[PDB]
């Protein structure tokens, strides 16, 4: 069997083992903020950040045609202060290709580049998006499964807890097929779920980097915060 | 759309929309007391008690094949008041045949009668595992999702915080086939899943009863309590 794994209880600046895109920053105090929090302390807009694990996970083979399974945890917090205009655009968790850099901002999240399916962006993810697109339900805050698309293939609405930390657990069972995503507000004891099937093999390539992306919106002030405070991560690949 | 749901924040005594079977009590501080608190404020052992909702719930429809998507959601506490014996059975969220009445107790938490994978059970099950019996994982408590059989067709092991409140959320999506199962303690803020693809077509009748059942263990003190604070369950069948 192969695996991999990593845990990150803060985030700690200077850690190899991460690699930071765009906008995205880690405080001393080792909060990782996806997209931009200006000098009066407010949320930037037209901001995209991202983060990657630096070591690639084996996801598939395709000689012996083994999938792995594999589980990520995160702690996260969005603030939205101002009523209008509306926030956005929202955070995400994605695997894709390796040596990937950031893609289109706003409603793309910084993974995809249009709102097309295209089998060529070989990448999975679990969005938790805060603006209405029109590719998206009206509903929002939404989770959303996404494959190979923005365009989610199964949204989940749920309310924010505005800045308080949501705990977020995605797990994959390579047998059953099984994504699911849980996000929970110990503040309000609210939980929501949402689950799909998703045949990796199908999707992503065998070798993939795994990380989180964050944005804010295309016009002033539409923005809120993308603040991540850990993060952890296991994958195994049974030899079968 | 065929739809059927209900909330329970608490429960009182009396309300006909519950049937009380076995050792189940409802006490004047509306907790379900799935299983008998003797009056030295212990949990008995021997004993089992299940709760079901009055109304009946479409399923499936054989007529149309269509199938409907559901979800359930309920607080409750397990606490384990001795060191030894090893404390016993656990609790289950069950859906099956109407009108049924309690089955073996024990292991088989009020639900199964023995340890086969028997077709003729027509139940699903969610169960909350606290003694590792010969069909059962080793590691206890576990979470398990069981088709026709108390042998689940997927476990998964969690901490019991003792005494703390536990919330659950359990949800079936008809178009994916997928049951999952969450478990969190807002105590500790550990949280757990279990998911499984189940067509429940090919297990429960058209129309089920939906339950809580709980069972303590079969020698003197092998106990726990299995109390439960709230329970909310909804469904819709498209056509
Ligand atoms: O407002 C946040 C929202 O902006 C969208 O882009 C808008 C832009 O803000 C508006 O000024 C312009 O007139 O139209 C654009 C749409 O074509 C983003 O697309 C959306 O993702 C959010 O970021
Ligand atoms: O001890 C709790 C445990 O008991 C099992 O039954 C035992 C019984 O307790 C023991 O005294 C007897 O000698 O053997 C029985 C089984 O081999 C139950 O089966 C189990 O579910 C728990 O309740
Ligand atoms: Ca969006
Ligand atoms: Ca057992
Ligand atoms: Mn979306
Ligand atoms: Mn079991």
């Amino acid at each position: 069997v192969e695996t991999i794994s990593f845990s990150f209880s803060e985030f700690e600046p200077g850690n190899n083992d991460l690699t930071l895109q765009g906008a995205a920053i880690i405080t001393q105090s080792g909060v990782l903020q996806l997209t931009k929090i200006n000098q009066n302390g407010m949320p930037a807009w037209d901001s995209t950040g991202r983060t990657l694990y630096t070591k690639p996970v084996h996801i598939w083979d395709m000689t012996t045609g083994t999938v792995a399974s594999f589980e990520t945890r995160f702690s996260f917090s969005i603030e939205q202060p101002y009523t209008r205009p509306l926030p956005a655009d929202g955070l995400v968790f994605f695997m894709g290709p390796t040596k990937s850099k950031p893609a289109q901002g706003y409603g793309y999240l910084g993974v995809f580049n249009n709102s097309k399916q295209d089998n060529s962006y070989q990448t999975l993810a679990v969005e938790f998006d805060t603006f209405s697109n029109p590719w998206d339900p009206p509903q929002v805050p939404h989770i959303g499964i996404d494959v190979n698309s923005i365009r989610s293939i199964k949204t989940q609405p749920f309310q924010l807890d505005n800045g308080q930390v949501a705990n977020v657990v995605i797990k994959y069972d390579a047998s059953s097929k099984i994504l699911l995503a849980v996000l929970v507000y110990p503040s309000s004891g609210a939980i929501y779920t949402i689950a799909e099937i998703v045949d990796v093999k199908q999707v992503l390539p065998e070798w993939v980097d795994v990380g989180l992306s964050g944005a804010t919106g295309a016009q002033r002030d539409a923005a809120e915060t993308h603040d991540v405070y850990s993060w952890s991560f296991h994958a195994s690949l049974p030899e079968t």
